[PDB]
């Protein structure tokens, strides 16, 4: 794995800011994308763009045989069993909305309980608040341990008989922790309960299989894993999805159409209505193809590796408070004492340094953490451990230039 | 308007099917798109892709710039008053899904109506027979005169002082009619109705202006005009939208999100959960632009030409059919006496000519015209006569093989 050669497929890293070289520390917002994906595009568009599903001439042959053959790209990618069981969609939040909408509303009654976590990004929030809502249904948090991370014990104990839903993050985009998914699925399934995975922090930067993880549902976002934007999947086990009624109704998702009643298409066309997101589902197919040939066991690995160097470079800084545990994923959300986050975002961009501020939709979290905001590099397989020691010599020059005013 | 040099700008066009020119005759299903829109997505990602409205870093505010940019360029496009009316959505069929659930589900009782026309795709028809399912209301049909156009009267007397909703399309996009959208919405507004009008066949080929038409709600799909996949637009009017709840939640769409209550965004980004279709909203702002310098009243002026040709170059073919009225959009569904229209199609394919076969996503009006399915050439800027009249020498050379067979 060469970063130079990876770095060199992406055009947008190759360019000043502010007269100092960009360092883009911001991939867990969104990620950049090699020349792969955007010549896929190109491509699309260049010579074989046509509606899908038609197949009655040339281009609308190709252009179905590239939007179902990156259907069967997502499938083996995470591993699931069947084409029928993925979905795509605009986004994690739309795929996570349609769970809430479809599945939720659908099976929820006074007594039943939804139980999520305190370190969820609001896409697995706010639908859970507005489907407990509907159904007089109750919320219920599981507790955070110190560090960030969730016990297990504390799973077991706020998961009841009573749990119809557990809904966690794979990976969080604020701590970094990795949640024990697969562990916690056991638990819910015991209960009685299915788990929704938001795994749009996770399928960018390890390997998704959700056949070992027995996830029920589980979601992702093709901008966050080097494809283009507006477009994600929702995965879900096949019987469940089966049983649960469109989350919106229109042309391609039906079968017959009478003037009050219609009957819907099988899966995974029935959850698939209007004209598709043809060209950005064949991107995301692309990138699919891209990180597969890298390999994403090198991409953790990398990873890995940045994140225990910058992990050790903070701790070198005085003043710096880092938030989360010492095993993570790519990215360190932290504070300088008495700098505001926004203020410490302002000053790195001058140095090109492109970094986060704020609550990072996580307000109940950082509400836990006892702050208002917090600042957040991010890293994915194009950064080096160059960057990161630009960042860390920008803190100390902040820390300085703040105590200086 | 030069033909030549529109068409020299889109790149599909310049190529081989079957060993014959392509001639594309299928923009109604979608468009072809010029480079000028694509090399704006290739721009987008090569140079200043970032996720949007922190504008902390200097690529996170270009990005953001574009994206609320191109949200002032549709608003401007049809003549809204406010961005605040601008809603970014995946498409024509999401809109409509979006006032269904939003407005419809929360203002509609037993003995309500909502008033749809035998003509309506399938995306607007299918989420009123949902509403009015949910709610316990009534969806009641304006029927068509003969040549397949509405008359005023018919509309007067199904919309009644019990309509909520009258929903209709503004170009039907199987007869090629124009909807008398602006007095049917007088209509609509005297019963104490609003109209919701779905655009998707208007907006690439006519000048919009929602002031002028007075809609309460208007859909379109950037894919039928010359932009990407994946986006469209819903406009409401303010005081409409601002009434309505979200239609899915998430981040971006909130202000302050507690354990169990969240509160919303103002307008439009209350309609707007999770990380938006950044790159494909910025082409869909590229077409426009491109659209806006040919002038739309150029265009409509072309597809008025080409169809005065084509419906006159059919009526020379002996045993061929033409649905709908004398005066019309850019297209034309037909069907030849004793061939199957899908075979129809599969013939021109192999000259060359990319058409449409089968029901077009309007079961209820194949019914209507008694047909099980028709066939459908579509026209858009980049078309010329003479395509027309290789598919008028096409059908004749059809009609002669399956007579010797």
């Amino acid at each position: 794995m060469n970063i130079t050669d990876i770095r060199e497929q992406f055009p947008i890293l190759h360019q000043q800011v502010n007269g100092h070289d960009l360092v883009y520390l911001d991939s867990a917002a969104t990620s950049q994308k090699p020349r792969a994906v955007i010549e896929t595009l190109d491509k699309y568009y260049n010579q074989y763009n046509s509606n899908v599903h038609r197949g009655v001439h040339t281009l609308g042959t190709r252009a179905t045989d590239g939007y179902e053959g990156a259907r069967e790209k997502v499938r083996k990618f995470i591993n699931a069993k069947s084409m029928a069981e993925i979905i795509f969609t605009k986004g994690t939040t739309t795929s996570l909305n349609m769970v809430a909408l479809s599945y939720a509303r659908a099976n929820l009654k006074p007594g039943d309980e939804v139980v999520i976590t305190y370190m969820e990004h609001h896409a697995n929030i706010i639908p859970w608040q507005q489907a407990v809502k509907a159904t007089g249904a109750t919320l219920k948090y599981i507790p955070l341990q110190e560090d960030g991370t969730i016990s297990l014990e504390d799973v077991r104990e706020t998961v009841t008989s009573n749990t119809k839903i557990v809904a966690v993050s794979h990976v969080s985009n604020v701590l970094g922790t990795v949640n024990p998914i697969k562990e916690m699925a056991k638990i819910a399934h015991d209960n009685g309960a299915v788990i929704v995975v938001d795994g749009a922090q996770s399928t960018p930067h390890m390997k998704i299989d959700v056949q070992d993880l027995d996830c029920d549902f589980f979601a992702l976002s093709s901008h966050k894993m080097c494809g283009p934007t507006g477009v994600g999947v929702l995965y879900g086990k096949k019987a469940l999805l089966e049983n649960m009624e469109p989350a919106e109704f229109g042309g391609e998702m039906i079968d017959f159409v009478g003037l009050y009643e219609s009957t819907w298409k099988e899966l995974p066309w029935k959850f698939e209505a209007g004209t598709p997101i043809i060209a950005g589902a064949i991107g995301l197919g692309a990138a699919i193809d891209f990180l597969e040939e890298i390999g994403l066991d090198e991409i953790s690995r990398h990873e890995h590796k940045l994140a225990a160097y910058a992990l050790e470079r903070f701790r070198q800084l005085d003043g710096v408070t880092v938030y989360g545990p010492e095993e993570r994923a790519g990215l360190v959300t932290f504070n300088l004492d008495d700098v505001h986050p926004h203020d410490v975002a302002t000053v790195l961009d001058a140095e090109g340094i492109a970094v986060r501020a704020g609550h990072h939709c996580a307000q109940p979290l950082m509400k836990w953490l006892d702050v208002t905001a917090t600042a957040r590099a991010s890293f994915y397989l194009y950064n080096t451990e160059e960057e990161i020691d630009k960042l860390v010599e920008a803190l100390q020059k902040t820390k300085e230039y703040f105590t200086n005013v």
